[PDB]
DNA sequence: GTCTGCGCCGATGAGTGC
DNA sequence: GCACTCATCGGCGCAGAC
């Protein structure tokens, strides 16, 4: 609907195209008031700002370890739930971590 | 050299509400 | 139609264990 003049990717609205163009201009409008690091995406600055607060607000319901970000907590909880979301494309094996799945698939390929 | 665990990013998407 | 918030998910880097 809204196409990028520089790489042909397409977007839904003026605002999402405007956001994508920052990948090409390097514009980073949103500046951390503590350390001065700038971000292209306001939501990414907000994650960063949690680091300076030092409040690890996201707590594991299984072992009670605390984390700075919700996403970091959720990745951690996979250890407890047994969620293995990375599937080998060649066999039944399932993996907790993407890097491990990738190395396992490469072993299939080296065998042909 | 690989597996684990995790800290911190870029960039896109879903949901929401105007 | 539109923008905003937060989720999502890959990438990367690293340290400890083996
Ligand atoms: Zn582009
Ligand atoms: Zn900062
Ligand atoms: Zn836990
Ligand atoms: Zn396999």
């Amino acid at each position: 609907p809204y196409a990028c003049e520089l790489c042909a990717k397409q977007f839904q609205s003026p605002s999402t195209l405007k956001m994508h163009m920052r990948c090409h201009t390097g514009e980073k409008p949103y500046q951390c008031k503590t350390c001065g690091r700038c971000f292209s995406v306001q939501g990414n600055l907000q994650k960063h700002e949690r680091i300076h607060l030092g409040l690890k607000e996201f707590v594991c319901q299984y072992c009670n370890k605390a984390f700075t970000l919700n996403e970091t907590l959720k990745i951690h909880e996979r250890i407890h739930t047994g969620e293995k979301r990375y599937h080998c494309q060649f066999c039944f094996q399932r993996f907790l971590y993407l890097s491990t799945k990738r190395n396992h698939e490469q072993r299939h390929i080296r065998e042909h």
